[PDB]
RNA sequence: ACCGGCGUGGGCUGCGCGCGAGUGUGCCUGUUUGGACCCGAAAGGUGGUGAACUAUGCCUGAACAAGGUGAAGCCCGGGGAAACCCCGGUGGAGGCCUGUAGCGAUGCUGACGUGCAAAUCGCUCGUACGAUUUGGGUAUCGGAGCGAAAGACUCAUCGAACCACCUAGUAGCUGGUUCACGUCGAAGUUUCCCUCAGGAUAGCUGGUGCUUGUUAAGAAGUAUUGUGCGGUAAAGCAAAUGAUUAGAGGGACCUAUUCUCAAACUUUAAAUGUGCAAACAACCCAGCCUUAGUUAUAACAAGGCUGGGUAAUUGAGGCACCAAGUGGGCCUUCUUCGGUAAGCGGAGCAGGCGAUGC
RNA sequence: UGCAGAUCUUGGUUGGCGUAGCAAAGAUCUAACGGAAUAUUUUUAAAUGCAACGUUGGAUACUGGAGCGGGGAAGGAUUUCGUGCCAACGGCACUCGUACACGAGUUGUUCGGUCACUGAGCACAACGUUACACCGUUUUGUUAGGAAAG
RNA sequence: CAACUGCAGACCGUACUCAUCACCGCAUCAGGUCCCCAAGCAUCGAAUGCUCUGGUACAUAGAGAAAGGUACACUCAGGGAAGUCGGCAAAAUAGAUGCGUAAGUUCGCAAGAAGCAUUGGCUCUGAGGGCAAUUGCCAACUCAGAACUGCUUACGGCGGGGAAUCCAACUGUAUAAUUAAAACAUAGGUUUGUGAUGCAUCCAAGUGGUGUAUGUCGCAAACUGAUUUCUGCCCAGUGCUCUGAAUGUCAACGUGACGAGAUUCACCGACGCGCGGGUAAACGGCGGGAGUAACUAUGACUCUCUUAAGGUAGCCAAAUGCCUCGUCUUCCAAUUAGAGACGCGCAUGAAUGGAUUAAUGAGAUUCCCUCUGUCCCGAGUUACUAUCUAGCGAAACGACAGUCAAGGGAACGGACUUGAAGGGCUAAGCGGGGAAAGAAGACCCUGUUGAGUUUGACUCCAGUCUGGCUCUGUGCGGCGACUUACGUUGCUUCACUUAUCGAAUGAAGAGACCAAUGGUUGUUUUGCGCAGUCUUCGGGCUGUGCGCCGUCUAGGCUGACGCGUGCGGAACUCUGCGCCAACGGGGUGGAAUUCUCCGGAGUCUUGUUUCGAGACAUCUGCCAGAUGGGGAGUUUGGCUGGGGCGGCAUAUCUGUUACACGACAACGCAGGUGUCCUAAGGCGAGCUCAGUGGGAUCUCACGUGGAACACAAGCGUAAAUGCUUGCUUGAUUAACGAUUUCCAGUACGAAUCGAGACUGCGAAAGCAAGGCCAGCGAUCCUUUGCGAAGAACAGGAAAUAUGAACAAAUCAUACCAGAGGUGUCAGAAUAAUUACCACAGGGAUAACUGGCUUGUGGCGGCCAAGCGUUCAUAGCGACGUCGCUUUUUGAUCCUUCGAUGUCGGCUCUUCCUAACCUAGCGCCGCAGAAGACGCUAAGGGUUGGAUUGUUCACCCACUGACAGGGAACGUGAGCUGGGUUUAGACCGUCGUGAGACAGGUUGGUUUUACCCUACUUGGCUGGAGAUUG
RNA sequence: GUGGAAAUGCGCUUGCCAGGUGACCCAUCCAUCCUCCCACGGUGAGCUUUCUUUUCACCAUAAUCCACCUUGGGCCUCUCGACGCGUUACUCGGAGCGGGGGCUCAAGAUUGAAAAAUGCAGCACUGUCUGUGAGUUCGGCGCAUUAAAGCAAAAACCUGGGGUGU
């Protein structure tokens, strides 16, 4: 037979992200000596919108630490920030929205976002529209922060990490109906080449597990195994259970 | 060399010996390998060249007559206690409608069908502000790429492109195979084979001979005489086994009969057949020899030595070596099995055609 | 080392046969001139030199501005111009020609490009891998365990 | 620095074209090819028609009413779909204005629904504005109205409409060159994996690559297919999964034993499997049989079998129903069609989605109005051809040729036999034959040929998971295990950091100074005691004490200094200021401020850029096990009245076929065989069986086998070959003895006659090395038995041989005799599918024509029991028997596989008779009328429609009548293409799957005549020895 | 350096830093240049059997520069508003509407230099024009509308903050 498609998109020739009107990787700011022990102020000069992504960027601009001149960034933004509005980051920062503070100077139950899985990873949870994490505990012992993901997960970082405070902006998003085959034309023309799809039972032998047959069907249990080679890992991989949902549903994820 | 059993025993085995026949070379024929008498696959492998056709993404440019309908927002009048509800304008939305250019290709199953054309032409037809059409650049390819998915397309090439090479690939199968005369001249049958369109093996044929003979040596698809073998035709059921009709004499039963039968019944039993013999490497008689065989021993067995006497009519007997073609058959006389039958299928004996005219 | 056939190979010849045809895009006529292409007869004038070509004037007509108009890119590369010429070629014709022959023609401080920008992207250096560089990385501010500024 | 002035301004391109002749299509080819400029009138106008400028008369022409054609050309009386598979094609509607507009609906639509009226020309009137001082002057065509007058209904351009059923929600895409669709996509719905040392995944490989410039409102992987209303029961099977490893089983690595060692044994040993849970919007599945209610009929009710569960809500002769043209209503004169109903439904049914749906459709079907040359039934006209001429000028094909009838023949002759025609050359047509041309048949079969696809085929490879070793270091504790309680050791707990791994950063400020279960051999000279124990006599090691390394600090408390806290700290308070290349101060030296250092700006480094994890990872390498159509390679018997399914005629035994020696075939007939038996083998003795009759199991007589002998059958046997009984192991060994059957005079199996040993039973002669003939197996490999102990001064008639430099003990190997098996039985290791298909061939072999046959089909004779009011025969005629035909279907396999175009209809000619009508006769159960039967007769005739692709059939009508057949099942270079029978797609049933179905459904290129003959017309010209004598 | 109360006007050099141009292409409406009609006039040809103060053609001004009334937008000042201003159109105003007077940007208009010395038509010389209406993407409304669709980048150039110089 031949390859399969899920196999040739690792190639990754004419399937890799749109980015050609992007403005940029969204980061927080360089974990240096000013925010490890004091502050440091910025200013929101504008707030923008970027194809491909759901939730607005901010650019930040801020004073060089040791050299005379100005330093700009871009930041995922949260609800309510506005253009003239003060963001401070560092240890001695105040408790506001729009703040950068670390992990342990949070009181317990805060709502934060853009969350630090490690000290310095310039943030990594909780950066879709809408999405936010939850601060349960401290351990001053350990010095270790648990928190609740937006999946349901709980996690345990150092309190080191750093979080900005509030949710993300740009909320219900997936609130609307799409209508048309033309608005989903447009909304994945800006990430990448991954529609329309084709069914697996719609196609030959020769190219899907799922293809061929005098009717349209599968012919043999759509579960797989985790051990599957490549090619052959196709339809509801490693599943635990399928069917309609009854009750309350687990926590998704290993 | 391998044994058995208690001496000048015994019985098996060798591609053994038994006064050598080999060896070198020339030439022809057969067996085998190689391109292998000549030409022919569908395939398989290695290394390269293509996205100018066409598929999909991206960068930067270009294009889309004339009409219909009339969404939000806005203005002014009315009604109402409130909540709110009505008329008229304005406005110009939509993967909206009619319709050019553009982009396509439904029907005539029209024209042409050695064409204008290796897919074109004429009317008619789908859509025509959008998931729209298009130039240049750029990115992903052959056990691969790409695909709103048709095994679509990847330079007139795709259920796996093109170029060169391995490669004169293999073919129990189809086609071909070039001078004359002369001497002979078949087979389609047996056994074994993943054997049934092919082989090996025996038979039929040719060549080369060897040993001999001149009336017959170990002669004969034929008779005679003598002496063996047989259960088919016929016959039988008043005889065994099986089937079966009806009366008679003592409803069954018994006795003697009676009509009608048999590839897998038989007392009897042909014709046509089929073994053997009818002499010289033999027989008959006489006198002897040997033995570890037989018999209680004259007598038998077996191998020898020395002298006497001995069924027509046709005619060459015996023995090797090497090799070819063939291994689809068909018809008729008589005897026959299956089938309603067949210019049907399957056998026995003989003669034919094939191979042959007159 | 001998050929009659292998839908055999390469040349040549052949009936069919002066046959099938040369039918989309409407179409030409007239006088004078040119030309070897005439007004060609010795055996009144018509019944014995037909048919066809170019230029100019006149007539008639088509394209009908999404044009058989005037300029460019891709592609072509002397097809451009003048003079001459009619063997072969323009599936009829030619005195015509994008044909043949001989000579000519393309002029930039400002026009287009380079000088002198970045884009989708490419891949020298350096490093790593590979039996073998003819391999990989090389724009998310950006090469290289990295001393790359003259 | 702004003006002016002087000088100098490099390189390449530049002609022409951009297309009905300059480019790509073999060409000056009706095909294809990007950009700019774009006039007047009609008109809504870049529609369409005509014209000024610019550009062109270039595409072979002339003459000219044959047939038949093509057309971007027309018209037809009366009827109006009667045509046809089907209204295909044509006709038909049409602009604008005023009025008017239904069911249904997701309230947007449907809608231009449907339908009605007006429209020319001419002469007038009104309304709709601007600027200057009520006046004056001036511009744009739109709309409304009136009088008069006219029509031959009069350019171009421009929707036909309505009522329903099926499918898909819609716009869109899509097999370039036969399929545009119901297929794909879509919005909506559901499920699965996953928190980055992740999930999916590329590469031969690395500090390599993609989703990821990302972060659960994300990314990756499936199924269904808008909305509305719903989505029932089953976890036994297969799959997936579990935070159950609880126990059984297992590989390397490890740990111990016997042995001299190779070897051998024991223990330990993970995941997985097993066991036990979960899961169907995972693959999938979702019952039978009796009885029963006041006429019958049905059965709410009962009983009984049985599943993992027994089809729920819905829906239906539906694109799914075989029977089937189901049954009822409606639509027509008539309906295998359509709609509405009914439902034990071969074989409907719920995200393998069920039901319903407005709007939309070059989708499938039925009816109605309008309209028509589709038809009754054809006729006339035009332009270009064909036809004749001038110029130019091919191809395909071509054994040789070209008149028929019958015969036989390879079973359909141009050539052959017999007969009958035949005059030379010829122009325009035509499509009967040349089984005409085009292609080494694509259907079917065969070959020890392939390829694409699948999986529970055979043999394997990546990937994934798991164990061991290595990478790999330091300490503190526990549980064991082994050696006399101290030494090694395997598991583990905890604390570390330097190997290693992950991340970030332009390696941009780590830690301490706050002081120890720290080090103190130190950049330029820092060590000092105590105790114990060693010494090479110089001084060390261990444990303890004191010094030194070694030290500053914003703020906040306490009484300008000390002492606790603090740990590098001076920052204005929901919305946008500047901030940089040092001021100052201390010294060194030179002067009246110039150079240097030190602070401003805290010191130090047993050293790591900083964080996280950390001796583990799954970090590197090497071994080991499991899983693994993701991938690779290969295979997937034979015979056969084609092949397949079936069967075994594939190795074998009896009777018969079989024709009186022997041999003899069929998917011929009737039956067997792969076993069974320490006795059912061997021998001696005694006895007589099956059955019958007479007497109360017992007794007597008869009894040729009519019983028995393991089994199939045949043969054989009576003081026995049978039965009973006693003793036994001849069912052992048997020096390579010979032979028969099959047969090649090979093997294997079976069997016969013997020689030797030791025996059994018999008083002996004698019988017995299985049970009589069917009951079984090569090479290579594996495995067992025999070559016991001694004797020999030497390998001998007597001691098995070898391991090749030689010796000791193991081990391996040879020679002889058996066993483990090949049933396809003279003996490869083996699953499917192809309608996407390929190649070499086969008329050795099927499907259609033809040929033989005639069971079956059809059509008739002979006899006469009966029926016919009595009466065999007016008319019939059973039980029997004799034929004919080739118009049915079978049987066969002769011709054709380098191809003979396969159903029906349309058109047209001809032949037959077994006579429906028309002609002439006879007879009747023939009064008249109307009919039955029979004979001679084939001259003439035999219809229009509804449903269906049909042939056939059945209805409605007319008629004198609406007969039956043949001609290659007449007729495709005559047509048509509805059916059948490729590739697309849907349903039902079947299959794990790819796929299958002579089940249903929808869409799907019909090529060439100019040659010979035949036929139809059209002309020229010879010929009497039918050219000569 | 300097003028004005203000909007802002007129006449030495940049190690470093910060802005801007480049730079993002619109239905509708208005609109330049341009071409197409009309009205008046000049010049030259055409028809004339009969009519036609008639039919046809032409009537042109390149770049560059000087001086300085219309339309649209931004802003300053005085008087300080609740109803008021304004578009075909979906607006706006004590966070400052409207009115008087001004500053400024963009697109046009007008006078002049160039330039009649040119060009065109007729025969050496003659003539050598303006005003209306319709169409048309330069420019303007930093424009409506879908948007889970919402600004390509860089060189080069311009100005300022600081500093230097006078
Ligand atoms: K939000
Ligand atoms: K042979
Ligand atoms: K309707
Ligand atoms: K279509
Ligand atoms: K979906
Ligand atoms: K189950
Ligand atoms: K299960
Ligand atoms: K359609
Ligand atoms: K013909
Ligand atoms: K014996
Ligand atoms: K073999
Ligand atoms: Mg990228
Ligand atoms: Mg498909
Ligand atoms: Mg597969
Ligand atoms: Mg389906
Ligand atoms: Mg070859
Ligand atoms: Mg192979
Ligand atoms: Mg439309
Ligand atoms: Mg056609
Ligand atoms: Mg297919
Ligand atoms: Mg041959
Ligand atoms: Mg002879
Ligand atoms: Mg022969
Ligand atoms: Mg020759
Ligand atoms: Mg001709
Ligand atoms: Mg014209
Ligand atoms: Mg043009
Ligand atoms: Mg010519
Ligand atoms: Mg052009
Ligand atoms: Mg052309
Ligand atoms: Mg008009
Ligand atoms: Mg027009
Ligand atoms: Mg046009
Ligand atoms: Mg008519
Ligand atoms: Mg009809
Ligand atoms: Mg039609
Ligand atoms: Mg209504
Ligand atoms: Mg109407
Ligand atoms: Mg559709
Ligand atoms: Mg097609
Ligand atoms: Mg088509
Ligand atoms: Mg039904
Ligand atoms: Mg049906
Ligand atoms: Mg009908
Ligand atoms: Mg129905
Ligand atoms: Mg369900
Ligand atoms: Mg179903
Ligand atoms: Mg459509
Ligand atoms: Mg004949
Ligand atoms: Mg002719
Ligand atoms: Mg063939
Ligand atoms: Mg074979
Ligand atoms: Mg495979
Ligand atoms: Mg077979
Ligand atoms: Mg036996
Ligand atoms: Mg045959
Ligand atoms: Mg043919
Ligand atoms: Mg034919
Ligand atoms: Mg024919
Ligand atoms: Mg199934
Ligand atoms: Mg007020
Ligand atoms: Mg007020
Ligand atoms: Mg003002
Ligand atoms: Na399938
Ligand atoms: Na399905
Ligand atoms: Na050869
Ligand atoms: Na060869
Ligand atoms: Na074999
Ligand atoms: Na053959
Ligand atoms: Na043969
Ligand atoms: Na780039
Ligand atoms: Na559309
Ligand atoms: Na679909
Ligand atoms: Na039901
Ligand atoms: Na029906
Ligand atoms: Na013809
Ligand atoms: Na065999
Ligand atoms: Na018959
Ligand atoms: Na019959």
């Amino acid at each position: 037979g031949k390859t399969v498609l899920t196999c040739r998109k690792g190639n990754g020739s004419v399937y890799q992200v749109h980015g050609h009107k992007r403005l940029g990787p969204a980061k927080l700011r360089i974990l240096d000596y000013a925010e490890r022990h004091g502050f440091m102020r910025g200013v929101v000069k504008a707030i923008e919108h970027e194809p491909g992504r759901g939730a607005p960027l901010a650019r930040v601009e801020f004073r060089h630490p040791y050299k005379y001149r100005r330093v700009k960034e871009l930041m995922v933004a949260p609800e309510g920030m506005f253009t003239g509005q003060s963001m401070l980051c560092g240890v001695k920062a105040p408790l506001a929205i729009g703040n950068v503070l670390p992990l342990g100077q949070i009181t317990e139950g805060c709502i934060v976002c853009n969350v630090e899985a490690k000290v310095g990873d310039r943030g990594t949870l909780a950066r879709a529209s809408g999405d936010y994490c939850i601060i349960i505990s401290h351990n001053t012992e350990t010095g270790r922060t648990r928190l609740k993901l937006p999946s349901g997960q709980k996690k345990t970082v150092p309190s080191s990490c750093r979080a900005m405070i509030g949710i993300v902006a740009g909320g219900g998003r997936i609130e609307k109906p799409v209508l048309k085959a033309g608005n989903s034309f447009y909304r994945f023309r800006g990430k990448r080449n991954c529609w329309p799809k084709v069914r697996g039972v719609a196609r030959n032998p020769v190219e899907h597990p799922h293809g061929g047959g005098n009717h349209q069907h599968i012919g043999h249990p759509s579960t797989v195994s985790r051990h599957a080679p490549p090619g052959q890992k196709v339809g509801l991989i490693a599943a635990r259970r399928t069917g309609r949902i009854r009750g309350s549903r687990a926590v998704r994820g290993a």
